[PDB]
């Protein structure tokens, strides 16, 4: 578608892423290882790875994471985571752118870147160381989300630085840146891324614113828891618017858951 391986790786890575877231791982320580717891992662744981380182987141920142390583594979790783818261861121946141640197244109976213840167440196340183240680390883880166874105850126840165490769992964893532850155890264490669378915874261831121893323893517588818495968895844490549895631548519937351787942758951750781 793828392969397985790749797936495985992717698954593984894522786881780582888852782881891262946791815291534991881152924281842881170083080484340680890673782981986771718941488971897722496982694988890673296984491987083981550880850581190383880481870172955381716291216050310142957131872121966281870581690184680781692984070984097984190887690787290283880184992762891342871122923131958581896422848812717130897617728802518310713112873115721115820145640138870173890396490359251109590239630138881227710122926150893432820132975271890464711160851381880176440380890481880178650580890585380187670780790587260184380881070486081979690778690285890877891673993451997842935111972471993845951161892771991616870281890776790228790383690659550049050194690384490259690294890887890445892423896962888812857313875117870152632118394209360129894416491219660168892618290229680088590795890467992976893733895414788942738807997710837312891845877617863113856216493319438219510117831114873118890276590639490639992966895516896954498946658913948540578931597982895955391969087938478922796817791848794518690238971114665119339509395719894957872115395519578916825117873113838513318711758717856221797827997010976391891726594969596995892652876151758981815491878431």
């Amino acid at each position: 578608d793828v392969s397985t391986s790749e797936l495985d790786q992717f698954e593984f890575w894522v786881q780582y892423a888852a782881a891262s877231y946791y815291e534991a791982d881152y924281t842881a320580q170083v080484g340680d290882k890673l782981s986771c717891s718941k488971g897722n992662c496982p694988e890673v744981e296984a491987t083981g790875a550880t850581v190383s380182y880481d870172f955381s987141d716291s216050t310142i920142t957131d872121t966281a994471g870581y690184i680781a390583v692984d070984h097984t594979n190887s690787a290283v790783v880184l992762a891342f985571r871122g923131s958581y818261s896422v848812r717130n861121w897617v728802a518310d946141a713112t873115f721115v752118h820145t640138n870173p640197g890396l490359c251109d244109g590239c630138l881227a976213e710122l926150g893432f870147w820132s975271s890464w840167k711160l851381v880176r440196d440380d890481i880178i340183k650580e890585l380187k160381e670780v790587v260184a240680q380881n070486p081979n390883y690778e690285l890877v880166v891673v993451g997842h989300s935111l972471g993845a874105a951161v892771a991616t850126l870281a890776a790228t840165d790383l690659r550049g630085k050194g690384y490259p490769s690294a890887k890445l992964y892423a896962y888812a893532s857313p875117r870152v840146g632118n394209a360129a850155l894416a491219k660168y890264i892618t290229a680088q490669g590795n890467n992976f891324r893733f895414t788942h378915t738807n997710d837312p874261v891845p877617k863113l831121p856216l493319l438219s614113m510117g831114y873118v893323h890276v590639s490639p893517e992966y895516w896954i588818t498946s658913p948540n828891n578931a597982t895955v495968s391969t087938s478922d895844i796817k791848v794518i490549d690238g971114d665119v618017s339509f395719d894957g895631n872115t395519g578916t548519g825117l873113p838513l937351l318711t758717d856221f858951e797827a997010h976391i787942w891726y594969f596995v758951q892652v876151d758981a750781g815491k878431g």
